[PDB]
DNA sequence: ATATATATATATATATATATATATATATATATATATATATATATATATATATATATATAT
DNA sequence: ATATATATATATATATATATATATATATATATATATATATATATATATATATATATATAT
């Protein structure tokens, strides 16, 4: 269908116009500014403290400097810093939240584009063939309700896996060469990598439902019974918004102790693996090495930001 | 042994799934779900495109460099077939040269990418697929080994 | 770690003006073209 | 015997003018960015000025 | 032992004055983009000329 590329047009205008990543990109000192938020969340866990931002942006600030054609200070790192971060915090790039700073959801597109648009590693990897065979493979193997197309399915894959086992007990095995393994390393980072890149657009989509469900209400005469089932329909309709649904099953999944740990664990052997150390560099071994730590510890703290929401029904309903 | 045990552990559990699906009991994919888990294929899938739109430009660049570099009155035959062999091996060695590598590689089993096409097809035929992806989506993925034969 | 802190702006810097994507996108008349191409680019696959 | 000469109309290529369309460079006009000045929010004071309540007195 | 009346210290609020950082309104320089002049390149229309296959007529 193509009725809608009449207004595709107005769309990208509103989006240049206003969405804070792309407005960063036309900046005359883009690619200064976005460097230095790169580098200063580069070494984040979580949220970071504004203390801990603040020094290290002034220290980044220090080493260039020399940069004078953008009107860099010369005289003051302190200052400067606290002034650039309260304008980015102005710019809608990052939070004035909890005494902590974290990336908006445009930092992290614009971080995404920019750092894979230079000549540098591809996004993908030689592995990336052989995941997408294994997903279309077990895709279509479950998407068929025809049990005799999966049982038939089972049959042949039991029978792989008997060679499988035959060829291990007659002592025969294979493993990967150095160079796969380093492949398949850097396809696993870039796979789990992702898995945080929209926590922080769940959060705005929180964010925008309960101030449309506030902004609705200055209807100061609504009845206000309707929100006896409201408060069900809230979590409802975000449950079919993909944003809340995905994530709702997400933290299902994420619930699966074993399943968890055991990937943490293979996580480590992999880690310790020689190949894991050419592969990637020490930051990203140790942003590897916690995934789980920080994929819990953000679910949580997506929880508890939607948390402002819950007791709203509250705040809406009672006076006195 | 450790691999041994891995397969012991994953046959049993295949067999586990045997003896449901034997039961009557199969278990398809939510069919809410099956649109978020074919976007899911979708997207990742979609960087396949992207990596070979460098690939190009590398040998590309690559042929050009051989070009420029042959005019040299230095260079002797020996010279110049010394260069065509390390340059190719060069390119094939970076990151980039290991994605056409291992393609190739699928190919000399083309059983593999005609499996996965013929997957492909079934699965875009399966209702939530409208919903998930547009016609151009669709267009795409059905044809995503095509596109990289051809590109 | 020090040695990208340094190196990786001289990256952008160059890109900012060497990769045509930024350099489009940067422009007064961005979206327009950027539209306008997608639709042509959409419907053939074979240019 | 078979082979030959020039002469014809045949299509094709070439020189030249017409306007147009494209490319390069200059100038003007326009918009982003950052600087400067004013005022306001924030912190501290030297001291006034104070309320509260304790520590405290009184009663039986 | 309880129940009230007792003088005052502790802690606190606040004030004009100072200063300092943040926010707003402005001006000027840099960069962008469009427009224009001019030159130059493209292609087309017209007519001339080139060369070609065959015609018409001749050779030993």
């Amino acid at each position: 269908m193509e009725e809608n590329t009449r207004q595709r047009t107005e769309n990208y205008i509103s989006a240049k116009n206003q969405h804070p990543a792309w407005i960063l990109l036309a900046t005359r000192r883009a690619p200064l500014v976005l460097s230095a938020l790169k580098t200063l969340f580069e070494k984040s866990h979580d949220g970071i403290p504004l203390e801990e931002a603040i020094q290290s942006l002034s220290s980044i600030l220090i080493e260039h400097v020399s940069q004078e054609q953008y009107d860099i200070n010369q005289d003051n790192p302190f200052l400067q810093a606290s002034r650039e971060l309260r304008e980015w915090i102005k710019r809608r790039l990052i939070v004035e939240r909890d005494g902590r700073i974290f990336a908006t959801d445009a930092l992290e597109v614009a971080i995404t584009f920019v750092e894979s648009l230079d000549n540098r590693f591809m996004t993908s990897t030689a592995s990336r063939l052989s995941t997408v065979q294994r997903e279309i493979e077990n895709l279509e193997t479950r998407l068929n309700p025809n049990p005799a197309n999966r049982v038939a399915t089972l049959r042949r894959r039991i029978s792989e896996l008997e060679r499988e086992l035959q060829e291990a007990e007659a002592g025969h095995i294979e493993v990967l060469e150095t160079h796969q393994a380093v492949e398949h390393i850097r396809d696993v980072y870039n796979l789990a990598s992702s898995l945080r890149a929209d926590f922080r657009r769940v959060e705005d989509s929180w964010r925008e439902a309960d101030r449309a469900l506030r902004q609705s209400i200055i209807g100061e005469q609504y009845h206000r019974g309707d929100i006896v089932e409201r408060l069900l329909n809230d979590q409802d309709a975000l449950l079919n918004t993909p944003e809340g649904r995905v994530f709702d099953s997400f933290q299902q999944q994420l619930r699966q102790s074993s399943e968890l740990k055991a990937m943490s664990e293979r996580l480590r052997v992999i880690l310790s693996h020689p190949s894991a150390s050419d592969a990637l560099n020490r930051l990203q071994r140790h942003d590897l090495r916690w995934l789980v730590k920080r994929l819990v510890d953000e679910s949580q703290t997506v929880l508890q930001a939607r948390a402002r929401s819950e007791r709203d029904v509250r705040g809406f309903m009672k006076t006195g």
